[PDB]
């Protein structure tokens, strides 16, 4: 049977019931004791209250805005009787405004994004920097020193931000063993980087595949993913963005830094949904991926950076997404931005829809002295099927990477405000494995100067293939 | 009740048997008048003869190089006991040597491409502005003035190439008459590109979309199109070309012109395949299209060259391709260059694997006052199966065209080497049009400025929407 780890005695507070809801609540039911009637999901579309009803879960239909979230959240979080968890996994929400009002009502808190107020993604006029994921997470590493310490808050705690931060740790492990690096395991942020450092690790791609395919063609003017439709678009609007190494020598004419911050990020001024990048998984081997912007981009970034004393990093590794998603998915970006604005219509391919294919997705480490290593997911719909319900591949990694930040923040209750690179990566791993399919490492000779130049001039850096010089697809 | 045009009083020689090849010999068969054994095919796949065995006609396993062609094709071009026609369908075979013996043995000749001996496109010896269209055009010009009049050759007569000259005197004559500018119409060369000229027409895309999908997904490792692979993925790979209007205000850093020539192209120095441009057609509205070299982006800008007295242009449109080929195609082409290599194998959609879908094939003039017209075909493959056999919709307008082409051919013998630009194209759309669908012209207000400036900064002509510097992605 399922290990039921903890028992929840209050108030279970799921705002949205989207793809990844549906997927997240089973789990809660799986592995948590409580009274099925503490739980609460909000949503505003009907999709999600017959879903809901069809559970039999108590619903209420109500869209969560900055006007109505202290009187709607604040009943719900302090019903009791002991300490309740607000769960939000919702689009068009505020992050952090719900975050410090769980916070400040003793309830814990996860989500998988930081997610501002609806308007702020297409407001017209924000600068491309305050549009920035590296400005949203600063909101929250700020109101983390206004008000150190406190209820567990676990920000973005899904696949990727999420899980990955996870798979970084362990495949530096793994590549200190293969590289015979001499030392004791990491037990700090310190020591994390510093090992980084010694292993000559220049800089890390999130490197994803997804091959699910569904037993009908692309529509027409539809939309077509395997995750939200909304969140994805509106990311890929957002500037490509990327955490930036300290071996970098080249940066494009239209790259932009940070005034303020942890000063570990940089962003183009252009979509990163349309930003390719050279990458490679083992699935796919060479293939393009697009520059979306991702809070671990900055996240891993910062959380390996090591300062001298004067406070300048003296090392960090470049960072950033490198995703390939469904060719459903490919060809909707295509139409989108072939056509200049969304489509009429969106869907999200159901696990009844998919035939067949896997959602690959790792960390791929290079510039240390064996070149490049790939750690982490190999999921198929088979196995998805097999051993979760109302899901398929893409939404399992992300849910059960929630099941884990929520089983370390009951077992870490007043840790703070957190995000997934501060949690301890060997029990949450230990809590999410059962539902990853097969976790692998794979090295690999592949560098993005394979085969180049060709036949036209070309602006690359042959000194070092993994300058993002070389990376970046113009 | 087929029209029989003409008897062909000669032998027939068909140099490949490939997809056009395949839907070209049925319609040969069926429009012309001729001794069954007069007709062999020449293609060293074994795949081609088996097909010709099964339909009785001749077939030569042999592949037609530099050192045979003399010894192969004389004896069977000159065989009695009067002219014949050469019809070059291949790849990889020299289009200018076999068109020069040919006319020099008396036999008329058509192709679809001005293609090289096989070595020419991937050699590394040769600067890109030698692997262009442009160059290898140049050679046919260059033969025409060495030998004028003789034997009619017919450089170039497909769909596009081909057929798109004949759509662009069509819609001219169209734009005229929608103006109330009634009046005699051109009937040479000066007095189109005065048309031209004088209706505004400042370029010229080739705008084309192909949905044709097929009953299995996108394999793995392998390239799908409708029409030839190895045919699409070398000019894929050329430079990009395009006719360079006198409008333009803008070329961007990597574009070349020619130091010799008639003067109406440009290249840049990017593959074709790997560029992308706004465009527009009717059932795909705002679209991506890729500006893959094309003959006659040159040779219809060069054919609406207006001079002055000293010679100098003073009137051009620029004219490319924009080019949205089907979504497996599409998939096929982000395998390719993400990957960096072609994909170990291919295959052509075979009618009998098409599901639904069309090919939509016109050409968009814009500038006018009426700002863009689009006219072409959007034959669909259920009408393509009801017409003619062993092929799809993108094949019969290929094949189509070149039965157009051999009818004027035979009506015109002694034209010498001609262009599509250069044929009566109220005959050829007469032939051709029964194997077209629908045939239709469509005004539309879009321009490449649609929905711009978004939230990012933008290096765009707001005075002039249809400058290249607007319609190129970047
Ligand atoms: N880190 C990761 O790996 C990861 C992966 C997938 C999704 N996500 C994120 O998780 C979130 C949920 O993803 P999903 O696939 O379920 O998205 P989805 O679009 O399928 O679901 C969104 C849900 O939120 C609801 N909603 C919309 N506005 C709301 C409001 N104002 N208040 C309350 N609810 C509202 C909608 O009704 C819908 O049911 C997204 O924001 C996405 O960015 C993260
Ligand atoms: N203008 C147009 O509208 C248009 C459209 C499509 C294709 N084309 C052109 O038509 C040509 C044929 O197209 P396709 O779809 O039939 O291509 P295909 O790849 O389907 O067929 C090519 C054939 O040429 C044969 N071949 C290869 N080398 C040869 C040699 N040395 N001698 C004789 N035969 C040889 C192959 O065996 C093959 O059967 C291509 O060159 C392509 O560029 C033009």
């Amino acid at each position: 049977d399922w290990p039921v780890y903890h028992r929840i005695d209050g108030p279970i507070v799921m705002i949205g019931f989207g793809s990844i809801g549906r997927g997240t609540l089973p789990l809660i039911e799986r592995h948590f004791a409580f009274d099925r009637s503490k739980l609460v999901v909000i949503d505003p579309s009907d999709e999600a209250r017959k879903l809901a009803e069809a559970r039999g879960v108590r619903f209420i239909q109500q869209a969560v805005t900055r006007d109505n979230y202290r009187e709607l959240l604040v009943p719900l979080l302090t019903a009791g009787p002991g300490q309740g968890f607000c769960v939000n996994l919702s689009v068009d929400t505020s992050s952090l405004d719900i975050m410090e009002l769980a916070r400040e009502n003793g309830a814990l808190y996860i989500d998988t994004v930081v997610e501002p107020w609806l308007g702020f993604y297409f407001d017209p006029d924000l600068k491309p920097e305050a549009r920035s994921n590296y400005a949203l997470r600063e909101t929250v590493l700020a109101a983390r020193r206004n008000k150190p310490g406190g209820t567990t808050a676990v920000s973005c705690c899904g696949a990727n931000p999420g899980m990955v931060s996870w798979f970084v740790k362990q495949a530096l492990v793994n590549l200190a063993a293969d590289l015979g690096v001499t030392g004791e395991e990491p037990t700090t942020r310190e020591e994390w980087a510093r090992l980084a450092m010694d292993l000559g690790v220049k800089g890390i791609h999130i490197a994803e595949r997804d091959t699910q395919r569904a037993s009908f063609p692309k529509p027409f003017d539809v939309f077509v993913n395997t995750e939200s439709v909304e969140g994805f678009v509106s990311e890929g609007l957002q500037p490509a963005e990327l955490g930036w190494g300290t071996f970098e020598r080249w940066m494009p004419d239209n790259a932009r830094g940070h005034d303020s911050g942890c000063g570990a990020g940089i962003y183009l001024l252009q979509p990163g949904a349309n930003t390719r990048v050279r990458s490679w998984t083992p699935t796919a081997m060479a293939q393009y991926g697009f520059l979306v912007t991702h809070n671990e981009s900055i996240s891993i970034a910062d959380f390996l950076t090591v300062r001298d004393a004067a406070g300048q990093a003296v090392y960090r590794p470049t960072c950033h997404y490198a995703y390939h998603p469904c060719n459903d998915a490919v060809l909707s970006l295509h139409e989108m931005f072939g056509s200049g604005k969304r489509q009429s219509d969106w869907r999200i391919l159901d696990e009844t829809e998919i035939v067949d294919g896997i959602d690959e997705l790792g960390v791929l480490l290079y510039g240390h002295g064996k070149n490049a290593y790939w750690y982490g997911s190999q999921l198929s719909i088979e196995e998805t099927r097999r051993i979760a319900p109302d899901q398929n591949a893409t939404g399992l990694q992300v849910s059960s990477a929630v099941l884990a930040g929520m089983v370390w923040a009951l077992e870490n209750p007043n840790a703070g405000i957190v995000e997934a690179d501060d949690l301890d990566f060997r029990r949450c791993l230990e809590v999410q494995t059962p539902y990853l399919g097969p976790v692998v490492g794979v090295y690999t000779d592949w560098t993005p100067l394979a085969g180049r130049p060709g036949l036209f001039p070309e602006d690359i850096d042959t000194s070092d293939p993994w300058q993002f010089r070389n990376v970046l697809v113009r």
